[PDB]
């Protein structure tokens, strides 16, 4: 069997160090790797936040699981497709280490964390929460046009994890497994954008009035979504040559997006969305960084000065789309 074949191959696999696979750099790309390079990248975050010693994972289950997730992005969407979840993951890896954020939560906020990020777009269909709420999708009906998108992540990340060969949490005690499956549900659905622009107010006036309190379960919670949303937008902050590329994917889907609504439902599109604006994408970029990621990683920074370098990073890009948008 072919599958059979992919996993006996994987899991007798030496898994190579941090260091060699250079995970625990903000300015890491996934760029020259293969897919089982990824999947023994992916094998090695969990072990080096002690996920695999700690929670008794078997290391076939595991790399059963993290093939399976690999699997379940599909391969004709330009950019969320398993390398946008992977870089998501490490991203969280290198918040979680160089960025010493690891030492401010508990071990099971970390099992989760790192789950959500790998299983943030599962089964990801190319088209945004309004699309599918305007085209009456079935994942619209099911899920009362609520984080559409993100409520069906979740649910192929549960499917996963509880199918025969994959249960990666079987060490939990029950308890355990209640909570953990609370908090990957939370960050799941906290990569949805119009939550994180209607929650962040709040994060930014903790930090502002110098009352963040990790103890506070509704501000752990909190701090747990601007991580996620900081992970999932944290190739505005890469290199110049990887964030060129990944925003050239970025304009593939939306443009995509825009011709299914210039055609099917006889709407002008929006700027985003629109084709004719294609020239007009560093500016584009340019306002995302202003209205969305600056701040939050500004944010991030007063929370952990090692997580200076993704600001930077973001600045960096700024600059570079400035240059080009004047
Ligand atoms: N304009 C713009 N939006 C982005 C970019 N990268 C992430 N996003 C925004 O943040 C969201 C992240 O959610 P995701 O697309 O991963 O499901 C995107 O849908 C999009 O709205 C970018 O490079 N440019
Ligand atoms: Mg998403
Ligand atoms: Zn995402």
């Amino acid at each position: 069997e072919e599958e059979t074949r992919e996993l006996q191959s994987l899991a007798a696999a030496v898994v190579p160090s941090a260091q060699t696979l250079k995970i625990t750099d903000f300015s890491f790309s996934d760029f020259e790797l293969s897919d089982l390079e990824t999947a023994l990248c992916t094998i090695r975050m969990f072990t080096d936040l002690n996920l695999v010693q700690n929670f008794q994972m078997k290391h076939e289950v595991l790399c059963r699981w993290i093939l399976s997730v690999k699997k379940n992005y599909r391969k004709n969407v330009a950019y969320h497709n398993w390398r946008h979840a992977f870089n998501t993951a490490q991203c969280m890896f290198a918040a979680l280490k160089a960025g010493k954020i690891q030492n401010k939560l508990t071990d099971l906020e970390i099992l989760a964390l790192l789950i959500a990020a790998l299983s943030h777009d599962l089964d990801h269909p190319g088209v945004s929460n309004q699309f599918l709420i305007n085209t009456n999708s079935e994942l619209a009906l099911m899920y009362n046009d609520e984080s559409v998108l993100e409520h069906h992540h979740f649910d192929q990340c549960l499917m996963i994890l509880n199918s025969p060969g994959n249960q990666i949490l079987s060490g939990l005690s029950i308890e355990e497994y209640k909570t953990t499956l609370k908090i990957i549900k939370q960050a799941i659905l906290a990569t949805d954008l119009a939550l994180y622009i209607k929650r962040r107010g709040e994060f930014f006036e903790l930090i502002r009035k110098n009352q963040f309190n990790l103890e506070d379960p509704h501000q752990k919670e909190l701090f747990l979504a601007m991580l996620m949303t900081a992970c999932d937008l944290s190739a505005i902050t890469k290199p110049w040559p990887i964030q060129q590329r990944i925003a050239e994917l970025v304009a593939t889907e939306f443009f995509d997006q825009g011709d299914r609504e210039r055609k099917e439902l006889n709407i002008e599109p929006t700027d985003l969305m629109n084709r004719e604006k294609k020239n007009k994408i560093p500016s584009m970029q340019v306002g995302f960084i202003d209205a969305i990621c600056l701040q939050l990683y500004e944010a991030l920074t007063h929370v952990s000065e090692d997580c200076f370098p993704l600001l930077d990073g973001c600045r960096k890009n700024r600059q570079k789309w400035q240059a080009l948008a004047e």
